[PDB]
């Protein structure tokens, strides 16, 4: 579609002047003297005459500086140009000198800055244009806020004058850049997809959706934990499009008087149908809509009741949407969560750790940084912090850095310098810094990712990969040949063997092969639901798992629960789980005879795959799997390694590599605290070849850290799984039968 | 409507109920509907506050003042029919009391049909497909279910339905018809359902599922078959029907297959609670929590309530209240409480007690004309070669 | 103060808030001290009327509604913080926390090093006895 084209620099001084292609003019039929509309971004624009030159390129456009920041596009961005037949002239723009360098004149400066600027162009002025006018050394910005023709104006100099109001500074800025875009949020960029397909497609285009039949969503719950900007969430749906915001927030409606409120929240949604198809948003509803057993007194009450009837009173035809934004889903009046009222619901929970990149982007963004500080670094790690904690993070590393100056920036310096204001750079270790030392993190709930630990960081078990293949890998990847002959998928397996032998790394590899998600729920977390007996606490980390339907939700030592329950509910919500869902339940345990029949019962967990010891193929991929990280000499081998350590479990050989790390910091501290124990130290020779005892592991380390090498499991263990193994049928019977011809 | 007179301030809301009822008697014999009715009238132990005291008599009032020549009805819908103050279920003022309920398999057809009227169509979409498929939704989760497969089948075609067709064409808005994978993606991968609770049908699996076993069949004919089928012969001698026997056998061998067998030949409803819908009762010590699921299956008289593993709340209570109730309930109505198990010696003795449940039918391991049947009843949906043999 | 502002009537003690947060920007970048926070904003189980509810309501929307360009922090002081309602140890209200707990024993010398400052004293005593014990 010929309609947008790329924006480049510009040489002439004329302004509101656009610049378009002298080969192509008869497809567009307008003329020198024709106004048009320019699309820039935010969904802000302005207006312009044009101009038909030949020093343009064939998609580039030649505008000068003001408009291009009037509609915010800078080298790269492409624009929009389109007619508007509507020009007209107007009465009486109201300017105003947003500028300080006005230099304290006042009164009557129209006559030198206005008059003799706009006449014989027929100037298109815009509400919002940010055009300057330059006259006697000083360049004041004119930017008109009322314009009585719509949307722009012809400035005449007959136009009589009202300019009793006072100049001001640049807070009038400062809230038309917070009508922000896509661009300020990230950590939630999944959820923005699909809140922007539940919400955008009905408001951009509210006519064929009602003529089709799709209904438009009435209510979509932001519910996550805070702190991750779910109200700037929703300021960016509105601001994007046409779209009108109302922010009824959530503790200022409980502040006013009793009986006020009501007409508070009418005179909210009043102003929704006042204006276009709009969306309010509500944050922190359980502060006005709390579960009824925290409703003590009759006005939270009767305050629920008006919302529930002003939420059930709207139209399809009204075009209104709201949201609204908890914590937990299960924190708010269930009354509103019925249908018609609040139905969609998203979770933009916490962010992983390639989304941690770009929300901390946002925040370094108008800060001198070094070469030393990297943010994939502090990326993969903090892997449990909010937005909010990374604002407080970057704030706590800007103080850090400007600490460690205060040494010559004394107090007797009263003027400040601005030497520093401009050379001060935030390096590597002040992250480093405000991240270790400081800023506790305000994060422990369950976390949904892919996982990242591949399929050769337990090499072998081949049969085990092909079993998880078979029940994991095929319901996700084709889900059509399953209904071809229509046999109905297993949900879940039960792993068993014994400590420390990769079992939840093993579970871990099907996610991050399926690139399903991954839930981890632990032994420790389990067992706090039934010593606080909150039996039935299980749903939400099912549905939980079922908002992210390609999942595998993992138990962990599911048998130390039968230390004598949980197992009622957790079986309860097995069998009540859809099949078509793909989320499986693998569960992880060590004693495999303790564990409850009835969950063993064919329906719920019915394949027993046995994890064993790992073997020769394995020990060396998991010495090379836990050697990533530390740098190991050539000559350390880690074959011979394999073929020595034979019975030995998959969590002691992670203890050796830890052991012989330990035993290279003592040869090196050992090192460092005789480098600077020089007995005649002379200040000639110096340290400009350093010494550089220990770069990596030698052999020797090994060596002697492998002498303290010790098999955690029993030959008694090993020996008591198989006979479970034995104590399992594993084709108990017949064998190798033959049908008749 | 229920929580906009609720809305209203303190005393005015008496005249809103005074006002809505003069309009009844002002207009012709009328109706009037209040909706969500625990939000006026909870139970009596979520009534904090005394305005909602005063509301619920005023209610009362009002209800108890009707006259049998003003010919108006008043009708009411809560969830579930405890969860009204009871002081409202007595005598004059709400007496009748009728379940619709969650839909059916074949319910379910004619509820999509209303929604798929204003849409069109492909023809690999099949609504008797996704009918036997969803059996646990509602209707508003099929309206649901409607509206995102239209919004599947639009977000299928924006690769050339793009942003910069502002001015929208109108040959999309009459060549568009969703067809039978979106469907699939709708219901599978996303709508989670809004259902749990106990269902109320016929069910479908024949007598031929389990062939053989004709002394069971047999027995169970003449205990569930002959006092539905005729009802006037049992009292031409009137001997009294027996109410239910209990099942007992290996894991496995049809059980529950079985029981719905009879509730099928019979056209009878059937409820299915199971042991862990049964344990959980009194590991919440939700002893007296069982009269619903009586009263529901009462509520469908011609039914079937059938436990599964009633040995497993024996793992040491709510025998107690489910004996008392079975006892408490009267004979001419045809509920049949038939329980299984699999342990029959750690079952509580008092449950065998003549009175309650008195047979106790064997089901063996399945003989050889049974499993010929097993394996051509679960080949019904793969397709088989025909060389192989059964 | 604390129970002062709840010393007051009903309704009355909201505007007694807002008169407090608006001599802050009547003046220069300030600060604005509310000792014993609990006793107006203890934990959601110890809220038993309404008008605390109304109150602490009015505290949050008060501590939401600065600005960057006030300049004017806001200190509390409790005993534990677990015994404030944990809907102002938010986001944007109350960050950050530091605890001045019990002083240690050299710490112990100075704090009535301040309190003997206007007293005359014998040759025998010894704050560093004194500090050591108790």
């Amino acid at each position: 579609r010929p309609n947008r084209l790329i924006v480049d620099e510009a040489i002439n001084e004329d302004n509101s002047v656009v610049s378009l292609s002298q080969p192509k003019m008869d497809e567009l039929q307008l003329f020198r003297g024709d106004t048009v509309l320019l699309k820039g971004k935010k969904r802000r624009e302005a207006v312009c005459i044009v101009l038909s030159d030949d020093t343009c390129s064939d998609e580039k456009i030649r505008m000068n500086r003001v408009v291009r920041n009037n509609l915010r596009v800078r080298l790269g961005d492409v624009i929009s140009i389109q007619p508007c037949p509507d020009v007209k002239y107007g009465k009486r723009i109201h300017v105003l000198p947003i500028d300080d360098t006005v230099e304290g004149i006042t009164g009557n400066l129209f006559e030198v800055y206005l008059k003799p600027y706009f006449l014989e162009a027929y100037r298109p002025i815009r509400k919002g244009d940010i055009f300057l006018v330059r006259g006697g050394m000083r360049a004041v910005e004119f930017k008109v806020v009322e314009t009585d023709p719509s949307p722009y104006c012809i400035v005449a100099p007959d136009t009589v004058i009202h300019c009793e109001g006072e100049p001001i500074k640049r807070e009038d800025e400062e809230e038309s850049l917070n009508e922000v875009g896509y661009d300020d949020i990230g950590g939630c960029r999944k959820q923005l997809a699909q809140i922007k397909e539940m919400v955008e497609l009905p408001l951009r285009h509210p006519a064929l959706f009602k003529a089709i039949g799709v209904k438009p969503p009435r209510g979509i719950l932001l519910y996550g934990p805070p702190g991750t900007g779910k109200t700037l969430i929703a300021r960016a749906v509105a601001n994007e499009t046409g779209a009108f915001f109302f922010l009824i927030n959530g503790p200022e409606i409980m502040s006013k008087l009793a009986g006020e409120s009501e007409s508070n929240l009418r005179k909210a949604f009043e102003e929704a149908e006042k204006n276009a198809p709009a969306i309010i948003f509500i944050d922190e509803l359980d502060a006005i809509a709390p579960k009824r057993e925290k409703t003590h007194g009759e006005v939270e009450r009767r305050i629920v009741s008006q919302l529930l009837t002003l939420m059930d009173g709207l139209k399809q035809r009204a075009h209104v949407i709201v949201m609204a934004a908890t914590n937990r889903p299960n924190s708010i009046d269930p009354a509103l969560r019925r249908f018609g009222r609040f139905d969609r619901e998203v979770d933009i929970g916490i962010p992983d750790a390639t989304g941690r990149l770009e929300i901390l982007q946002i925040h370094t963004k108008n800060m001198k940084l070094a070469d030393d500080v990297d943010l994939e670094q502090v990326a993969n790690e903090t892997h449990g912090h909010v937005g909010a904690d990374l604002a407080a993070l970057c704030s706590e590393a800007a103080l850090q850095a400007i600490r460690k100056k205060m040494d010559l920036i004394d107090l007797e310096d009263e003027t400040i310098d601005a030497e520093v204001m401009n050379s001060l750079a935030v390096t590597m270790d002040d992250f480093r810094w405000a991240l270790s030392q400081s800023n506790p993190s305000a994060l422990r709930e369950t976390v949904v990712e892919v996982p990242q630990v591949t399929w050769e960081d337990i090499g072998g078990l081949e049969d085990v990969k092909r079993e998880l293949q078979e029940l994991v890998q095929y319901p996700v990847e084709h889900p059509d040949k399953f209904l071809k002959f229509g046999m109905t998928p297993s949900k879940g397996v039960l792993f068993y063997g014994p400590p420390g032998c990769g079992k939840t790394l093993l579970a871990k590899a099907i996610a991050n092969e399926c690139q399903a998600n991954f839930i981890s729920i632990k032994g420790p977390e389990l067992l706090t639901m039934w010593f606080g007996e909150s039996e039935a606490n299980v749903r939400e980390i099912f549905d939980k798992a079922r908002q992210a339907a390609p999942c595998v939700l993992f138990f962990d030592e599911l048998d130390s629960i039968a230390k004598a329950r949980v197992i009622n509910q957790i079986l309860t919500e097995m069998d009540g789980m859809s099949t078509k869902k793909n989320v499986f339940i693998i569960g992880a345990t060590n004693r495999p005879d303790i564990i409850d029949p009835a969950i063993l019962r064919p329906g719920r967990l019915d394949q027993l795959i046995y994890i064993p010891l790992p073997d020769e193929k394995s020990r060396v991929a998991i010495l090379k799997a836990n050697l990533r990280k530390s740098p190991v000499a050539k000559d350390v081998d880690l074959e011979f390694l394999a073929k020595m350590t034979n019975g030995f479990s998959g969590a002691d050989l992670t203890e050796i590599c830890q052991r012989a790390c330990k035993l290279a910091i003592r040869e090196s501290i050992e090192s460092e605290i005789r480098r600077e124990r020089e007995r005649q130290t002379n200040p000639s020779a110096m340290e400009v070849e350093e010494d550089d005892p220990v770069p990596e592991i030698r052999r020797d380390h090994f060596e002697e850290a492998m002498r303290f090498a010790r098999r955690s499991v029993s030959d008694n263990d090993i020996r008591k799984y198989e006979m479970f193994a034995q104590t399992l049928q594993q084709s108990r019977g017949f064998g190798s039968f033959r049908f008749p011809s």
